[PDB]
């Protein structure tokens, strides 16, 4: 059995698709169905914290904060490849959105296993992902625009 | 070392970038820098044949039909997915071409070696790919837009 996660826009708070996530030989695959996103390359994470809630700094709201950092069990401490070894384990191929704010290309996490994503948070982010803490700090990614809580 | 291929528009000859390719150890890495194409996601696949000229059929031209169909070693007669063992070796994951022409998002191709891929051609389409024989034969793909020969 795959699993399925819905998704919610952080800013109005309403839904926007669904993922699913299968095991496969070669590692985990993320079939998107998701809608009314901007259109272009969006990075896309899982997250630590099985939360989407937002958190605050220095009084100001941080729109999905509470899901914390990039999962990294290995405490790598860097954003990266979903191919590389040497950082967050959570890296995720970037999701891409079409002209008409729709995301149904699939991608595939070599280096993750279904099993271990349960309780953790996958992200949608307003920027892109050049994986690279350089010259932007994970990835370039900003803003976090969608997430959901797998399993 | 990796492997770099220059890519060739088929319909004016001219030049649109290069394809970066990389043996790692989930997969191998194609990583383009192109321009001048269309927006949109694109069938990218791994062709039989070392060659980018046209074929004829009932006396019309099929630009890049010197090429073959797709690299299927294991003649398993079906496109699907990269990550799926029963169809073409040479089926990739969709290149993504941005708002402006720009196409430089990576993508894995888990089951290819560096070493296997001499010799044949990378291809693109003017269609996108589902990676299925259904509902359109080889993923919609349909016309060959640029091609590029391996090493
Ligand atoms: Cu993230
Ligand atoms: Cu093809
Ligand atoms: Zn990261
Ligand atoms: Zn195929």
């Amino acid at each position: 059995q795959d699993l399925t996660v819905k998704m919610t826009d952080l800013q109005t708070g309403k839904p926007v698709g669904t993922i699913e996530l299968s095991q496969n030989k070669y590692g985990v695959v993320f079939t998107p169905e998701l809608a009314d996103l901007t259109p272009g390359m969006h990075g896309f994470h899982i997250h630590q914290n099985g939360s989407c809630a937002s958190s605050e700094k220095d009084g100001k709201v941080v729109l999905g904060g509470a899901a914390g950092g990039h999962y990294d069990p290995e405490h790598t401490n860097k954003h990266g490849f979903p191919w590389t070894d040497d950082n967050h384990k959570g890296d995720l191929p970037a999701l891409f959105v079409s002209a008409n704010g729709l995301a149904t290309n699939p991608v595939l996490a070599p280096r993750l296993t279904l099993k271990e994503l349960k309780g953790h948070a996958i992200m949608i982010h307003a920027g892109g992902d050049n994986h690279s803490d350089m010259p932007k700090a994970l990835g370039g990614g900003g803003a976090r625009v969608a997430c959901g809580v797998i399993q």
